């Protein structure tokens, strides 16, 4: 116990030479931020490193990227120990050269290529023999320090001289640099996380749990779409913990003859006993295991038993881990998702917005990208792509690049000039062709996300929010205060009004202030499910709800599947509405126990709503939410025209006057139709100025910077002239009398 | 390291113990159980420890020396079953400790034993415990081992395990997932699996001439069996294995807690309660994760590079509740989806009101189960069919759980959304199993809430001409009613919202023909339900529930808990807007005095009362009043003419 030995884990800056600490560890050691400090790991490499404050690290941790840990030759959850070391010296000549795996290929200037920018800026620490990663030109390279003065330990400057005319140096047993690692995985925080708990602790101190005595999990289950990880993850996983990686493939378990599927399985088993701590990361597990029901052999029977056979057996294990992957639980065998078998399971899913920017940039990293191209863009107009389109979408843009560069370059040269490398910059163009010829492949895929939508977004429905909070967000945020009262609260919503009125931005509104996650299930889509014949799929739903405690699961377009029972159902025939309607009051009784589950639904025809889904427990907090009234019809006037140009001239309090009955869908489109117009104007002035200027080319060119178009009165006038009403007045109060007489249809009454 | 004081001073500090040399003690602890042998006592082999008594622990480790594990699984290591154990105990352990005694009587006992459960739910720890507790030979065959050995091998291996079993009798032959080697005919699609099934049946009913061999098969619902492995001389004796109930999984948490030591405020009361659908493996995870989580807590105090961590650490680590809150949000329920038979908490007491419909189940139910013999006395048996109707809210299932309450009898619930979304009634068999779990759990109150949309009319009530999973669980239903009035002690109660298009073939006598009228609360029913919804919960003095009581005519008990949770929404907002402005008033000056006047006691004030009225509303039209009180005297008469 020593206040510098310190646990080493994952860095948030990846530079070479920044090392962060906990300031309340720094202060104990006297240490000043910014300095120069010397740490000591396994073995007896050591690093020279300038340190930081990082409040977010803990005290016994700190936090390092993979380049000083490697040079430190130590793993995640191993000990460091740290040294003040402020009289550094700066450093009169450096020689440095490259690795011979890393630099295959690429030939040239690689000093003023790749070190130059390294070292130009920043001031750096620089140990002997250590290796620091450079990345560019579409690749990443290894540079190893062959020479340092006046020391082992020095500082580049400016004035300070490089030395790269040498040989490539060879690799000497150090690990690859580039291999993946947490670094290389993004979109997966809480997932990764919870593997790192389950695999890091026991496969870095095994000693530890076996003289416990607890039994910690062995069998995970990392099940998503493909392209979503998985086998990224494993690779990572098995990288950073040093264990001894095992890879059963499935379809190459299947290939080799019969017999001899089951001989490799042993092996493999018996190998990671005799490599402990280990890891058998089963890929394509389905395959090995499928169904029962689909399964039509005797070999595959067998290869499945013998695989059961051996998760059982490892219950007497030597601290080996089973990490297998498949695209969805469901096509694999049931046996294998008991106790002692595969009992955790991870979804790895698509990424949110966030998710996807962060994968595109770790594919981008290697690349020098060009001003204007905004990841930003990029990441919001991708939904629906798993990591593997977003690294696809890359991997275009750079070949666009690389095309467009070829012509500089005469094609028979063996090596490309590192200049020129470094100097392919890849612009937005080529990013934007790359993603208008890719398609998403998680399209149809259930997605888990925080909406962006706001309060803001609505206008008016004041009283619905107070509601809203008053039933969501204080169980959610405050359930102790609800506990202590004496008694639970109800989790089922059932908004109800006029189409167009904002229900799902108001689910969407609460989720996000509630930062809970939001499911969007619409009829259409349980229906679809072989018109009602994959049950299964239903159920996995709220399974989703269940591991994203807390959720939002809102139930758009209910009037197509809770149709009443012959009266409001319009197919006799149809079982598909009845079968769905049923399976959701089974889950949403069985969804009661979990506390931190919100159920949500929507539907535009209240009469032939199900009864059913208004008895307590199931969807009995109605809400009723009006057409907008002149106030409400102006806020949405804003709302919609936010993000906008608008001309002064517009009062959109006039537009908001009269407009009764007008829904907010109604009013978005009055937007849409007067931008329409104002678009045809602008496009008719433009070409109007071309042909003046095919009249006389010569004629003075009239820069008074691009036209700030504006949605004119006029366009508003004529939206409105084109425009018409979505809801009638009989409708409005049909939707009055309902606002008392929904809730009575469990009784007698829905005729 | 200071195993001492560890473990000993503790086991030995309070209460003066005996002890004999030669013998063996258990210590729980640190998340371990320590053994520990008495090599040497003083002034005789026998002794009894003290206070001042000298205790030498500082020699090496002892050898076990052919002793056994005091912690092998035994039938204290079991929680939430105790009649299946018991009968499993009587079952076993009266032959096999006592072989000679029945082959001299002549008498043949059972030897086919079928534990059938949800995962998790034990069976392979049943058995464990039952072959340890015996001492008898056990031999665990496996499925899935034998299924993968080489064809011929897993008939050999089948063999030579029962030819071993008849050496070492008294023996046991515990075969786990006996589902993969015993399938049924119609899932089958191989020889060899024939093979192996044909040769588990032959070598079953050879053990008729056995030498004292019982087997004692493990498989997770019995349908997934052969139904020939179901006969007599095979598995004859079915056992079911299934979810515990709240107390089950109290012990199931005990068990699993009693070698950590638990920090106070850790209730483990509460976690059972909130455990619901939890089986045995579970909760046996949930207390991993917790000592995980504790251990991981506790790292950073020890270095992780020592082999071994000191006793008192792992004694002084303490595991608080908010591991086991955070472990059971992360854990979710396995056997949620499974029937579930218990004796349900609702009583008398929660239910205000009915005073004339309680008299009449007690007369109707009660007395038939607990005075059987005064029924068979006077002449004649009673009936097992009643159907609760009334408006929506009245408070029947509250009623049937608490009249299965009063007579200590299991409780089924059954809606029919579960009936039906049984693969649109196409598993048909599911139905038939409901009923055999009242024929097994009896006496029991099998409850069919939510009968109005699988009983609705042929046609005229009807939703779906085309729906045939309404009728063909109508038709279930009625056949299963016909074939239970055998049985004496299973009750049979519906409930249905939707009188006029109940199928009068329920109504027939030996189904649910004691219809049962729920009406509207009245001013003092009302009154009563406002008590019990507001029991258990601050309520100001202000609030006079006799006023809340008056008019509110129409009013069902589901509306007037609403009230209650919406005023306690306001109180609620109340008290978070008042912290907020509590909380602002320390930023501004936090050198201000504090107030330290005990938390504030919120109580439910009248205002926040005369707003949930305000936005509270009835949900039972005067016409749906008038429309059942019509049906009140209609209702029986649908059977002949009428349904129209
Ligand atoms: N979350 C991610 N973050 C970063 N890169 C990713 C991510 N997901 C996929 N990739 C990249 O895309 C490649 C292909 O996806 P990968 O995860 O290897 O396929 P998989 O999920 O194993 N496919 P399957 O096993 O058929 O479901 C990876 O090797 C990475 O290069
Ligand atoms: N209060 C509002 N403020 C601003 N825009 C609104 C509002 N209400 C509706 N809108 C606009 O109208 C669109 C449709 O509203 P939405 O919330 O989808 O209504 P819905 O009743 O769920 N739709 P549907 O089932 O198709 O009748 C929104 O996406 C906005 O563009
Ligand atoms: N009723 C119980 N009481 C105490 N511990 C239990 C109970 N049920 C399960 N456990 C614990 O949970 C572990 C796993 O359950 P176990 O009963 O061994 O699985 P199983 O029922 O044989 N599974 P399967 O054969 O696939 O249906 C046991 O070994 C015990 O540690
Ligand atoms: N007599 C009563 N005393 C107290 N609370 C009651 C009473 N009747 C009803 N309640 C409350 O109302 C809730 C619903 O009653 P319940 O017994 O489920 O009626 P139901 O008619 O079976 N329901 P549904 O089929 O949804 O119309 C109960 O759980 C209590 O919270
Ligand atoms: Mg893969
Ligand atoms: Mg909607
Ligand atoms: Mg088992
Ligand atoms: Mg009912």
């Amino acid at each position: 116990k020593s206040p510098n030995r310190l646990v080493v884990d994952e860095a948030i800056n990846d530079d070479n030479s920044v090392v962060s600490l906990h300031p309340a560890t720094m202060e104990k050691l006297q240490l000043f931020r910014g300095d120069t400090i010397l740490i000591k790991g396994k073995k007896r490499k050591d690093t020279v490193c300038i340190a930081l404050a990082d409040e977010t690290c803990e005290e016994p941790k700190i936090r390092m990227n993979k380049v000083v840990r490697s040079n430190l030759r130590v793993r995640l959850g191993d000990v460091i120990s740290v040294h003040q070391c402020p009289d550094v010296k700066y450093g009169k000549r450096v020689h440095i050269l490259p690795v011979d795996d890393t630099v295959e290929g690429v030939t040239g200037n690689l000093f003023d290529a790749y070190l130059k920018p390294y070292f130009l800026e920043a001031y750096r620490p620089v140990r002997k023999g250590d290796l620091f990663l450079v990345r560019g030109g579409m690749r990443s390279v290894e540079f190893k320090v062959i020479e340092t003065d006046p020391a082992e330990y020095c500082v580049v400057a400016p004035d300070t001289e490089i030395f790269c005319e040498g040989e490539p140096v060879k690799r000497e047993d150090e690990e690859r640099l580039d291999d993946v690692g947490y670094d290389d995985v993004g979109g997966v925080r809480k997932q990764m996380a919870q593997i790192r708990e389950l695999v890091e602790l026991p496969l870095r101190h095994p000693q530890l749990f076996k003289s416990i005595g607890v039994k910690p999990p062995k069998g995970i289950l990392l099940y998503g779409p493909p392209g979503s990880g998985k086998t990224l993850i494993a690779r990572a996983v098995a990288n950073e913990t040093g264990a001894f990686f095992f890879c059963i493939n499935g379809p190459e378990i299947m290939s080799k003859l019969a017999g001899e599927s089951e001989s490799n399985l042993r092996k493999a088993f018996e190998e990671a006993e005799k490599n402990a701590p280990s890891i058998i990361f089963i890929d394509e597990i389905d395959s090995i295991a499928p169904k029962r029901e689909k399964t039509n052999g005797e070999v595959e029977r067998r290869i499945v038993s013998q695989l059961l056979t051996l998760m059982d057996g490892l219950k007497s294990r030597a601290h080996v881990i089973v990490m297998g992957a498949t695209n969805r639980p469901n096509s694999i065998d049931p046996a294998l998702r008991r106790f002692g078998r595969f009992d955790r399971e991870i979804d790895i899913g698509v990424p949110d917005e966030i998710g996807r920017l962060e994968v595109l940039r770790i594919h981008t990293k290697n690349m020098k990208l060009a001003e204007d191209v905004d990841l930003e863009r990029i990441s919001k107009d991708t939904h629906g792509y798993v990591g593997a389109d977003l690294a696809a979408l890359c991997t275009e843009a750079a070949l666009q690049c690389i095309r467009e560069k070829m012509d500089v370059i005469d094609l028979e040269d063996d090596s490309i000039d590192a200049e020129i490398l470094n100097s392919m910059a890849v612009t937005n163009e080529h990013f934007h062709t790359a993603l208008g010829n890719s398609n998403p492949s998680a399209l149809r895929e259930t997605v888990v996300e925080v909406p962006n939508v706001s309060w803001n977004d609505i206008g008016g429905l004041e009283n619905v929010k107070r509601e809203l909070q008053e039933t969501v967000q204080y169980p959610v945020e405050h359930p102790e205060k609800f506990e202590k009262f004496g008694m639970s609260p109800s989790k089922g919503v059932l908004f109800y009004g006029p189409p167009g009125c904002g229900k799902t931005l108001l689910a969407k509104a609460i989720a996000n202030e509630c930062q809970a996650n939001f499911i969007s299930v619409k009829g259409p889509e349980l229906l679809t499910m072989w018109f009602g014949e994959s049950e299964a799929n239903v159920r996995e739903i709220f399974d989703k709800a269940r591991q994203s405690a807390p959720c939002v699961l809102f139930f758009d377009e209910l009037d197509s599947i809770a149709t009443q029972r012959g009266g409001g159902s319009g197919g006799d025939g149809g079982g598909a509405a009845d079968r769905v309607l049923n399976q959701l009051l089974t889950e949403m009784d069985g969804m009661n126990a979990k506390k931190t589950v919100f159920i949500i639904g929507a539907t535009n025809r209240p009469d032939i709503i199900d009864s059913a889904l208004l008895r307590p427990g199931r969807l009995d907090q109605l809400i009723y939410i009006p057409l907008p009234d002149e106030d409400s019809r102006l806020n949405i006037f804003k709302a919609a025209l936010r993000k906008s140009p608008i001309a002064k001239d517009v009062d959109i309090g006039a537009l908001a006057k009269y407009t009764q009955g007008f829904s907010g869908a109604d009013i978005t489109e009055i937007c849409q139709r007067a931008c329409k117009y104002a678009i045809r104007e602008n496009i008719e002035k433009d070409i109007e100025k071309e042909k003046r200027r095919s009249e006389n080319p010569e004629a003075m060119e009239e820069d008074g910077v691009d036209e700030v178009s504006e949605i004119k009165a006029a366009h508003f006038e004529e939206s409105m002239k084109y425009a018409r009403r979505s809801v009638s007045d009989a409708d409005i109060r049909k939707y009055q009398a309902f606002a008392q007489t929904l809730q009575q249809s469990r009784g007698f009454g829905s005729e």
